[PDB]
């Protein structure tokens, strides 16, 4: 779980890292200075930095009393959950929250980090290509690491799968060795010499280097280095256009796999409320519109689906979404019965009213002093604002037949969005969603932000995705795990077709991408008090 540990380092600087880069509960690990063999566990507590010594007697990981543990990851995992109390020299007890993460030693994608060898085994296994390799971090032995290769030879009879060897990778004096004689001064560079000559061992066998088995996973601090490598159009296959597109095929490729019901959108009584007709909600996780008739057909319908981050957690808190479609002259009123039930107080709309002459969306807001009723709500422009990429109304809404219980919902229109493709600079997203962000923290009670463009897929899916990553780097801190491909096909889990083209695909990377340049920025001015 999550790639912590670091190799060379020092309390000092360790201190400097967690204060600096990490928040409450951030904690690593790092070989002790002090007493030689051990292991020292730094974790933040607030503001200041706490040293924990960790006892490695060769059999046992222990913190010089209390349970024993065969391997260090299993003395953090056990602390981590919770499972037994930690405490330093004082007495105070420590809570382990989010890790902080070592940078990865090769910008190659083949590096997974921490993963068993267990866990490694089997999706080598599943690919089922001989010589298909792995590099992950060493479990066994802190501070190394394992390329983890399948063999041509089955573990067990025939029509067993393949046996994976683990070949130790060392890191002994800074340089990367195998055992060997030579040693490098990168992973990448051992690897692509193996790639050329293979692995001997002692019993004359040998393990050769074919083809990657790449990984997702990366840290999110060195995400520029990944967004250069999926700009490298490199392939054994030979004109495999970018590293992007074979990470997006691998998404769409996948929408075999995503069979599930969509009737109520594909009932006769709902034909005119969708945008599109092929483009429909999930059944499991549609928007059900309340105060309705239900004797009429199809009345509680929308072109919507609840949208939240599943790969969170247990019990910890964040946002919520609603992905809706662009409203229809006959959805206005539907619209804001949502808003209403769903105590929605923010809303995000990433398109235009009308883009090259062709209907996007139709207002669903009075002009600014104005007072309009929709269905059963009266609501009011009390504002407009105006910025170069977006527009910001103060809306107010409550019901007719009260007038009591008015709601101020802020509403953040969008308009800078090309009509091909996407933004040409992230900058622009990066400044309307913090002030998204920072108007939804600030509102406790308030219910899913209300994300909608058009068919509510391509525009709406980057963006609630970006969201999605970015309060994951607000909440675990930088130097944390990020998998794009993951989180967008667990939105896709929830409404057909979140993200729809390569180009949004690549602009959710390089918009946190810029958006951890900018968090690395606005820590260098603190810097230290």
């Amino acid at each position: 779980m999550v790639r912590w540990f670091h190799r060379d380092l020092s309390g000092l600087d360790a201190e400097t890292l967690l204060k600096g880069r990490g928040v409450h509960g951030s904690f690593l690990a790092r070989p002790s200075r002090k007493n030689q063999g051990d292991f020292s566990l730094s974790v933040r507590v607030g503001d200041q930095v706490t040293h924990i010594r960790i006892q490695n007697s060769g059999d046992f990981y222990d913190l010089y009393g209390g349970e024993k543990f065969a391997t260090l990851t299993e003395l953090v995992e056990y602390y981590t959950q919770q499972q037994g109390v930690l405490q330093d020299r004082d007495g105070t007890i420590i809570h382990l929250k989010y890790p902080l993460n070592c940078s990865d030693p090769t910008s190659e994608r083949w590096y997974h980090g921490h993963m068993s060898g267990g866990q490694a085994e089997t999706l080598l296994q599943a690919k089922g290509e001989p010589w298909t390799f792995l590099v992950r971090e060493s479990l066994s032995q802190p501070g190394d690491f394992v390329l983890s290769v399948l063999s041509d030879q089955p573990k067990a009879g025939p029509g067993s799968p393949l046996r994976v060897t683990h070949i130790k990778v060392m890191c002994e004096g800074g340089r990367y060795t195998v055992g060997g004689l030579e040693t490098f001064d990168s992973l990448t560079d051992l690897v692509e010499h193996f790639k050329k000559t293979g692995i001997e061992e002692a019993s004359g066998a040998f393990v050769y280097l074919r083809q990657p088995y790449y990984a997702t996973r990366v840290n999110a601090a060195d995400i520029e280095n990944r967004v250069l490598e999926l700009n490298k159009k490199q392939e054994s296959e030979d004109t495999a256009k970018a590293g992007f597109w074979e990470e997006f095929e691998s998404l769409q490729k996948q929408e075999v796999k995503n069979l599930h019901q969509r009737l109520e959108g594909q009932r006769p009584e709902n034909k005119g409320k969708n945008r599109y007709k092929n483009i429909l909600p999930f059944d499991h996780s549609r928007v059900i519109l309340q105060g309705r008739d239900s004797n009429i057909p199809g009345s509680d319908y929308i072109n919507a689906n609840y949208i939240k981050n599943q790969l969170l957690g247990p019990d910890e808190n964040a946002k919520t979404y609603i992905a809706s479609q662009g409203c229809l002259e006959a959805t206005v009123n539907d619209f804001w019965q949502m808003a209403w039930q769903e105590n929605s107080r923010v809303i995000v709309m990433t398109t235009r009213e009308v883009e090259k002459g062709r209907n996007k969306c139709v207002p669903y807001w009075p002009e600014v002093g104005m007072q309009r009723a929709y269905g059963p709500y009266s609501v009011t422009n009390c504002g407009e604002h105006d910025t170069t990429e977006y527009k910001l109304r103060t809306l107010q809404v409550s019901p007719l037949d009260n007038g009591d219980l008015i709601r101020e919902i802020w509403h953040y229109q969008y308009l800078s969005w090309p009509d091909h493709g996407v933004p040409s600079e992230p900058g622009g997203v990066l400044s309307f969603l913090d002030q998204i962000n920072q108007r939804q923290e600030s509102l406790p009670h308030a219910g899913p932000i209300i994300v909608h463009s058009s068919a509510g897929i391509g525009r709406t899916g980057t963006i609630i995705v970006i969201d999605m990553l970015m309060e994951n780097i607000s909440t675990k801190g930088l130097d944390c795990d990020i998998d794009i491909q993951k989180t967008i096909q667990m939105v896709r889990a929830q409404r057909s077709g979140m993200v729809q083209t390569e180009a949004q695909y690549k602009f959710i990377y390089v918009a946190i991408a810029q958006f951890i340049e900018t968090t690395k920025k606005k820590l260098e001015v603190l810097q230290s008090q």
